[PDB]
């Protein structure tokens, strides 16, 4: 599938060299960062989307996530399906687990306050996570059947908003260095 959206956000610290490659491809090299999110996907998320991706390079040197990433509005939800990471495995309020795409993911909720949201302002919102129990092998074709996560989330009272903002296979980093290369379709 053709991704139609390019996501490149940095808070401004350090170097975040994000390359908008051809079609579904992108790379990032980063060093001395603060927080940043780069990814390719779709302007409007769907709870029915099967995301295919191939991380040709996944080489964080510190804290970074290789992860499905998106938002909904009404209510405002920032959500993740984390397939891999660097030094730090993200967690939250454990809600249970879901098996999907040859992996088992833990489900968490967190809540952000005094934190910048999609609309560019500091506010309060809820994060939904599926985080794989162990790092997913990279380098081969992988899929994320998002509906598996949407459903299992639902089973735990975690409902997504009616209004769907973007949905990307992303590289996210926090105060770290490294590189990635990911192809999304």
């Amino acid at each position: 599938a053709s991704t139609d959206y390019w996501h490149n956000w940095t808070d401004g610290r350090g170097i975040v060299n994000a390359v908008n490659g051809p079609g579904g491809n992108y790379s990032v090299n980063w060093s001395n960062t603060g927080n940043f999110v780069v990814g390719k996907g779709w302007t409007t998320g769907s709870p029915f989307r099967t995301i295919n991706y191939n991380a040709g390079v996944w080489a964080p040197n510190g804290n970074g996530y290789l992860t499905l990433y998106g938002w909904t509005r009404s209510p405002l939800i920032e959500y993740y399906v984390v397939d891999s990471w660097g030094t730090y495995r993200p967690t939250g309020t454990y809600k249970g687990t879901v098996k999907s795409d040859g992996g088992t993911y833990d489900i968490y909720t967190t809540t952000r306050y005094n934190a910048p949201s999609i609309d560019g302002d500091r506010t309060t919102f809820t994060q939904y996570w599926s985080v794989r129990q162990s790092k997913r092998p990279t380098g081969s074709n992988a899929t994320i059947t998002f509906s598996n996560h949407v459903n299992a989330w639902k089973s735990h009272g975690m409902n997504l908003g009616s209004n769907w903002a973007y949905q990307v296979m992303a590289t996210e980093g926090y105060q770290s260095s490294g590189c990635s290369n990911v192809t999304v379709w």
